[PDB]
């Protein structure tokens, strides 16, 4: 027993995505998620299911809890996609008022279900626990209110366990007006909380969508969804599959915290499609990932790297993965005080994503979150400055001295990644 990680979905986006990850799981380990059973004896390949799956007698269940603070969106959900036996009503917090998209409402209201939770949690969690990951939308109220919440919370209540967010930034233009006093609550909170924050937005996942797989039109989000599960799933594989390699939660993240406050990374994937895994070098693969093109948050340019971990996956040639390392230094850009031997943290494992021949995922501590957060600040001054659109978040506790706060101290984020960019 151990590596054992449970999984928090929060608000609209974060159960929604959830569907997507807990689908890419159990097709990894051959898990039908409509019967609970393996699909069959003889294809069940030599793993570690316990990582994300807790097998009962009766089959398996997601180590996960949904947790809304109105019911529509998961109930939605869990009907269309059939998914009753698997997102059980007993991994289900939800409440019926909602956030408002107010993240001091979602903070607020979601104080009154922690004692649940907190009780969901040491009813079933293994004391062997490597962490928790909290899946979450940053610039709506719930996600971003209840999952800061719930990031202070866990990080308080078991110390000792890796708490990583894996959350979405708002698009270029949001489409939340508040999202920027959200999204500055939300940073803030987790850069005093979080051990770890992987961000996407939807501006830059849409581009890959429509520009490396090509698909027609978007109906629904599970077609954007699927691409933060291929990171999920994939930057685990190596705890859950054999390989050369293997890393699991914190020794990421310790590879990636150059400073405590640079703990914000930006994730890529490549190739998005079976046909390019079949056609591709490893290193044609490590230039995609580090080509603004494949970067899952929307950036004017590579920016300077810090910091990065890769994992390869499926039918790695070890000496390619190892020899591109001096031309990956070479024509990608790190930060003035990065050692030319030094950025880069490797796992390699032999479970290829679903019928790909081979696939590179890339987390890179990079400079350029200066400028993502930037554009956010000034998004935050542009109504702060006008006193727009604060007197929910006052009457929620959440003081116009409390935000200025806030925005100062994710200031001071920025000028530490821009310090270091040189
Ligand atoms: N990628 C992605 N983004 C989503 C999804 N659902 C919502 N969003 C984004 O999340 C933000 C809105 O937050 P939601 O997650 O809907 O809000 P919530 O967390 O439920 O908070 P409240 O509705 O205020 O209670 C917007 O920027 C949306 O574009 C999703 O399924 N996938
Ligand atoms: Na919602
Ligand atoms: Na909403």
């Amino acid at each position: 027993p151990g590596r054992e990680i449970l999984v928090l979905h929060v608000g609209q986006g974060g159960n929604q995505i959830g569907y997507n990850f807990w689908k890419t799981i159990c097709e990894e380990h051959n898990i039908d998620i409509r019967s609970n059973q393996r699909k069959s004896v003889e294809e069940d390949k030599v793993d570690y299911k316990s990582v994300f799956l807790v097998e009962a007698p009766d089959g398996f269940h997601p180590r996960a809890l949904f947790i809304d603070l109105e019911p529509l969106a998961v109930e939605f959900l869990v009907k269309e996609m059939k998914l009753g036996s698997f997102f059980s009503e007993d991994l289900m917090v939800l409440s019926y008022s909602g956030a408002h998209n107010v993240w001091s409402i979602g903070y607020q209201t979601g104080k009154k279900l922690i004692p649940v939770i907190l009780e969901k949690i040491r009813d079933t969690m293994p004391e062997t626990l490597q962490g928790f990951l909290i899946i979450h939308t940053l610039g709506g109220g719930t996600g971003s209110g209840f999952g800061s919440l719930l990031t202070e919370t866990l990080k308080k209540e078991f110390p000792g366990k890796g708490v990583l967010n894996f959350s979405v930034l708002p698009s270029e233009v949001n489409d939340v007006t508040l999202a920027p006093y959200n999204t500055v609550l939300s940073l803030n909170h987790l850069s005093r909380f979080s051990d770890l924050v992987v961000l996407f937005d939807n501006t830059a996942l849409i581009r890959i969508v429509k520009d490396q797989l090509n698909y027609p039109v978007i109906k629904q989000f599970s077609d954007l969804n699927f691409l933060i599960g291929r990171v999920m799933a994939s930057i685990t594989a190596s705890l859950r599959f054999p390989g050369p390699l293997n890393m699991d939660l914190m020794e990421m993240a310790h590879n990636l915290v150059a400073l405590p406050e640079t703990k914000f990374i930006i994730p890529s994937v490549a190739p998005l499609t079976k046909e390019e895994s079949e056609m591709s070098t490893e290193l044609d693969l490590v230039e995609r990932c580090f080509d603004p093109t494949h970067y899952m948050v929307n950036c004017s340019g590579q920016g300077k790297t810090i910091s990065s971990v890769l994992m390869f996956r499926g039918n790695i040639a070890i000496e390619n993965a190892f020899s591109i390392m001096t031309d990956i230094k070479s024509n990608v850009a790190f930060a003035p005080g990065v050692h030319p031997d030094l950025g880069l943290k490797y796992g390699i494992c032999e479970s290829a994503p679903v019928d790909f021949d081979k696939e590179v995922t890339l987390l890179s501590n990079n400079t350029i979150i200066s400028e993502v957060f930037n554009r956010v600040l000034e998004r935050f001054d542009s109504l702060f400055n006008r006193d727009w659109y604060t007197s929910d978040y006052v009457n929620a506790g959440t003081s116009k001295s409390n935000l200025k706060e806030a925005r100062d101290n994710f200031d001071r984020i920025i000028k530490i990644y821009k310090e270091i960019e040189g």
